[PDB]
């Protein structure tokens, strides 16, 4: 079945925060996903945008993605593209679908903070505790450099503070006011919207899924513990071979303590709902979603590469 993932329109993978197409030009963001899709017949491109920036704005990643979609179409002769974004990438995809509706056939978001992340609120609140404010300046300086350093093309358009702000729950509400979508439920409802939207007379298939590895367990003294359901308790090799495993269980404990409920360490189930929700049950943390830390995942986590491949075929069967 070499035409299994052969969609009519090219697939464009869109990375999230800190991303690029290849870290330091060496490590692929979407680990092993592009080769797999291609060996099953797909025409796939991986966008390379600013790892730190807001999505809208003249200098934003949205404008960057639009320019890339256009060069992908001109290069291939295709008329539309299928947009598949992870994390903040899903927000960038929504920008293009709203701004150039004729050029998009579908939008799929994987663990996307459509309503922002409680963890971002947390980080912003912490930064805001310095009465001198130097903390922001120094930390930002350091993150922007890390951006320029790791970007495949050493993109200098990095703004750590703009990116942090845009992932907060307050900011994400304004974004949704600004770029509505029939795929979103009412703000505050923790419900999805419709499975499709018709903008400019152009129809888009909308899809989403989220990982909910981090589940709250018990609460005492107003303190709530959480468990990482992706792994076998204490003993899982992924706790050892992939340092993001324990790190996201920790950031995930902060969120559960900020009232976010199930999450993947950085995005709650409620914030991730969009269009046709295929599943919110995956036992994945935020990086398991893109087969991350060199394809390492807990014993209970589903194979993210198989999930993405199956979706490419679902797109094909839907006619896009
Ligand atoms: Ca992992």
């Amino acid at each position: 079945a070499d035409n299994y993932a052969a969609t009519r329109y090219p697939i464009i993978l869109v990375h999230g925060l800190t991303g690029t197409d290849k870290y330091a030009g060496v490590l692929e963001y979407w680990y092993g996903i592009q080769e797999d899709l291609q060996q099953r017949g797909a025409t796939v491109y991986v966008a390379n945008l600013s790892g730190f920036q807001s999505d809208d704005g003249p200098n934003g990643r949205g404008e960057q993605l639009l320019a890339y979609v256009k060069t992908v179409l001109a290069a291939t002769g295709a008329t539309k593209v299928n947009l598949v974004g992870h994390s903040q990438g899903g927000l960038t995809s929504r920008y293009v679908a709203a701004v150039a509706p004729d050029l998009v056939a579908s939008v799929t978001t994987i663990g996307t903070p459509h309503r922002g992340s409680e963890f971002a609120d947390f980080v912003q609140g912490v930064l805001a505790y310095d009465p001198t404010g130097l903390s922001s300046t120094v930390i930002a300086a350091f993150v922007n450099v890390f951006g320029i350093l790791t970007s495949s093309s050493n993109n200098t358009n990095q703004d750590a503070l703009a990116a942090l702000k845009t992932l907060t729950t307050a900011q994400a509400a304004t974004y949704n006011q600004n770029y509505p979508s029939a795929g979103l439920g009412a703000p505050g409802s923790c419900q999805t919207g419709a499975p499709t939207e018709t903008v400019g007379g152009n129809t888009h298939l909308l899809y989403s899924w989220a990982g909910t590895a981090i589940q709250p367990t018990i609460s005492v003294f107003g303190v709530t513990g959480a468990t990482d359901t992706s792994t076998i308790p204490l003993v899982d090799p992924a706790n050892a071979l992939d340092p993001s495993t324990l790190a996201l269980f920790g950031t995930g404990t902060v969120m559960v303590n900020r009232g976010s409920g199930q999450n993947d360490g950085v995005v709650s189930k409620c914030s991730a709902l969009y269009g046709q929700v295929l599943s919110t049950s995956y036992k994945w943390n935020h990086l398991d979603e893109i087969n991350q830390l060199l394809g390492v995942r807990g014993a209970n986590a589903e194979d993210p590469v198989a999930v993405i491949r199956t979706h490419a075929n679902r797109l094909k069967l839907a006619g896009v």
